[PDB]
């Protein structure tokens, strides 16, 4: 169940980390951007497959802070990933990666977005990254990484997502402020403005305090 990262992924994790030390908040943009692209894919699939959205009818992005356990959750109802795609897409890279070797070493915020490798910016703010995904062609699995290795396991809780992906970030000590509602709300509203899917933040209202999904875009 344990795996090592491909060498090129190790180098890129260091490149992204070292070049975006100033602008850590971009991690939320990339996670939102990846969520939208996953929703696009299942929408395309639903054009030809009448059953594509049977595991989960809504097409949303839902973001949730868990302050007490130091966790941030980004859940989309996109196409999801099979066990094989978790291992392959997250631990290996392809194809033009090797031109992208020189391009990044030689601003770099736009580059990671173009080449679709923004996922690894999560390690700017997280000591551990956990990816829970459920694809129509497979059972729910869990991918977990501290960047030194990764493991993929079948999810003993079964199919809780229906369809899609949860990115769970165990936030670093100095990234504690990505646990505060107002920070997440303002970042989400900033980076979600042009996402063509609804994006919600689990938020508070006011004499008692009530929690519910608040639409941000
Ligand atoms: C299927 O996508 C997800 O489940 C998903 C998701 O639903 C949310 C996310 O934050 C991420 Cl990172 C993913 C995995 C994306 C990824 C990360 C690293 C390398 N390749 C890929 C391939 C890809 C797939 C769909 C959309 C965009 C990219």
């Amino acid at each position: 169940e344990k795996f090592a990262f491909q060498a090129e992924v190790n180098r890129m994790m260091k490149l992204i980390i070292n070049s975006l030390y100033k602008n850590k908040e971009i991690f939320l943009r990339e996670l939102i951007s990846n969520a939208s692209d996953a929703l696009d894919k299942i929408r395309l699939i639903s054009l030809t497959d009448e059953n594509a959205l049977a595991g989960n009818e809504e097409l949303t992005v839902k973001i949730k802070c868990d302050k007490e356990k130091n966790l941030l959750h980004v859940t989309d109802t996109g196409v999801g990933m099979t066990r094989e795609e978790l291992v392959k897409n997250l631990g290996t890279i392809a194809k033009g990666t090797s031109e992208f070797l020189n391009k990044m070493t030689e601003s770099t915020s736009e580059l990671i977005g173009q080449f679709g490798v923004g996922f690894y910016s999560a390690f700017l703010v997280a000591d551990k990254v956990i990816v829970t995904s459920k694809h129509n062609n497979d059972t729910q699995h869990i991918w977990e990484s501290d960047s030194n290795e990764f493991s993929v396991i079948a999810d003993p809780r079964g199919n809780t997502l229906g369809r899609g992906t949860t990115i769970t970030l165990v936030l670093k000590e100095e990234a504690s402020d990505y646990l505060e509602l107002d920070t997440i709300k303002n970042l989400v509203k900033k980076y979600s403005q042009f996402i063509n899917f609804p994006i919600y933040v689990w938020s508070s209202k006011t004499g008692k305090t009530v929690w519910d999904w608040e639409l941000m875009n």
